[PDB]
Parts: C-alpha cells; structure tokens; sequence
C-alpha cells in the first residue's frame, strides 16, 4: 500500500502534487490549468468518497489514475493556445515526475512515457 | 454537433448507457463489470457536483469523457480473466456505440476509434508498481 495505485491518500496526493508542480511550468493558458485543476479536484474527492466506502482496491485505483492522467493529456492536445503541444507534453512528464517524487520518491518513466504517448495519440485524433 | 460533452445532462446519460449495455456484452467478469460500475457512477456523481456549481464546459466535459472512457479502457486490458483482449475490445466499441445513440443519436467513430487504440496500448504497457 506504498504506491498511488494502491493507497487512496497517496493516490490523492499524487494529484494534489502535479497539479501543484504543473501551475509553475510552461505551455498553459489560465483556463487550461483551471480546467485541469477542476478535474484534479474531481478526481481527487472521487477517492476519497470511495476510500470512505471501502471501495478501492489496486485495480480500481490504478483504472482511475490512468484516468486522471490521460484527461490530463487530452486538455493539453485538444484545447488550443497557450503554447506548442511539445511544450505542453513536457510539462506534463515534468509534472508527472516531481507527483511520484512527492509520492513514493521513485518516478515511474514507464508510465510517464505512457502518459506522452498519449498526448501524441490524442493530438492526432 | 451534439456530443456527450455537449452538456452534464449528455455526459452522463452516456456513462449510463455505456455501463447497461456493456453488461449484456461478452468478454467481462462480474468483478471487472462491477469495477467498471463503480467507476462510472463516481464520475456521474463527480459531474453532477460540477454542474451544481455551473462548473462545467464542453473542454471539461470532454476531459471527463476522456476519464471514463480510458478507465474502462485500462480494467479491460489490464484487468485478468473472462474473454479474449479482442472481445472485451468489441464490446467497448459496440457498447460505446449504443451510448452514442441512446444518448446524442449519433456515432463518434472516431472516438471509438481511440477508445479501441486504448485498450491495445494498455494491455502491451501494463500498470507496473
């Protein structure tokens, strides 16, 4: 229970932290980062209503970090403005990297690649 | 055009439909069922709460329609037992299709498409630690 994937309060965090990291990078207008913010906060007291209700499990919680995650990355490759798409993809990997920092300490490039991929993915669709 | 992020009414309805339909569909466990379920209703709520607060757009909406529908994405490619990769990925498609038409009446292939391309790319990843 060490990880976002299987604890809810470092899951929580974990979100609370790449929102945080990302507010003071590059390649977002005002709205975006409000926009991301709102869904960050959505997601965030998600977790907790259903840690409260002892309804999250690895599996669960790993479906919705990869939720929050590719959400993240298709603000940033679908709502225009605010600076170039490779810019906007650092910034999230950026973000993404200091969260497991502030998390567990051990960032997870897999899934950081993952998320990149998924913003090239997104932008082309 | 008319789209689930179109408005909060829309988004959920579509989570809603996506759910009752994909339950009559091969390929699924009942606990990768109830995983999806639980999921959706956590979104629909977390909509709902939105809206409340005149919170909602269609760049949110199609956010939040982006978290659910690679969520369901990730339960059925990473999510062991019940059927084939390639049927729990047919019945995606054909319920996220259905949700399209009890929902807006239309189809977002493309969409589908990309939903599709999810399930394919998060069973070759994984979801490691």
């Amino acid at each position: 229970h060490t990880t976002p994937w299987t604890n809810p309060g470092l899951a929580e965090n974990f979100m609370n932290s790449f929102m945080q990291g990302l507010s003071s990078m590059p390649g977002f207008t005002a709205s975006q980062l409000d926009n991301m913010s709102t869904i960050a906060q959505s997601m965030v007291q998600s977790i907790q209503s259903l840690a409260a209700q002892g309804r999250t499990s690895p599996n669960k919680l790993q479906a919705l970090n990869m939720a929050f995650a590719s959400s993240m990355a298709e603000i940033a490759a679908s709502e225009e403005g605010g600076g170039s798409l490779s810019t906007k993809t650092s910034s999230i990997a950026s973000a993404m990297s200091n969260a497991f920092l502030q998390t567990t300490g051990v960032v997870n490039q897999p899934f950081i690649n993952e998320i990149t991929q998924l913003v090239s993915m997104f932008a082309q669709a």
